[PDB]
């Protein structure tokens, strides 16, 4: 298995499915080091965010459990399709990066703070990763290249 996935089972069906500990990606199918990624994010900040503020709202007062809260919908609505990754980027992502829908442009090893490093790395090209924590927030990372 490729960096960072395990084989587990779906508590709801006993299917197999197979989890990314270090993106938390999660999927059904079997999954299948470049030197340089480029990654959009969307960060969902609260309040204990290392700056609980952003271009949204001054003061940023939701819990570290609603900003996950927000973090797990909006991944919902993008792999069902309802709505796209650089669409949410646009209108909530807690960081400047949203007027960009949420590129950050391309990076190597040793620019980003590590969690979201580590999880940009892990990613095949177009992946997306589950919730990935850093001291500003929660961060859906999507790889694009
Ligand atoms: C909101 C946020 O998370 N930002 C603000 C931001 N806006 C950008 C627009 C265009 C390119 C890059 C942008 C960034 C950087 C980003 C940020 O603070 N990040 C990125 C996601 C993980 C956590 C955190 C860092 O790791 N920051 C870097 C320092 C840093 C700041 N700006 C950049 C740009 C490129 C780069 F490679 C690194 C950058 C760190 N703490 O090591």
């Amino acid at each position: 298995l490729p960096p960072g996935w395990e084989k587990a089972m779906s508590r709801s069906s006993g299917r197999v499915y197979y989890f990314n500990h270090i993106t938390n990606a999660s999927q059904w199918e079997r999954p299948s080091e470049p030197a340089r990624v480029r990654c959009s994010h969307l960060l969902v900040k609260h309040s204990q965010s290392r700056r609980p503020s952003s271009w949204r709202q001054e003061k940023i007062t939701r819990t570290k459990e609603e900003a996950l809260e927000l973090i797990n919908g909006y991944i919902q609505k993008i792999k069902s399709g309802e709505e796209d990754f650089e669409s949410l980027a646009s209108q909530f992502s807690d960081c400047s990066s949203a007027k960009a829908r949420g590129d950050l442009g391309a990076f190597s090893r040793g620019q980003m703070q590590k969690p979201f490093e580590d999880a940009s790395f892990a990613l095949r090209t177009g992946e997306m990763s589950g919730p990935v924590f850093t001291d500003s927030g929660i961060h859906i990372i999507l790889r694009t290249e």
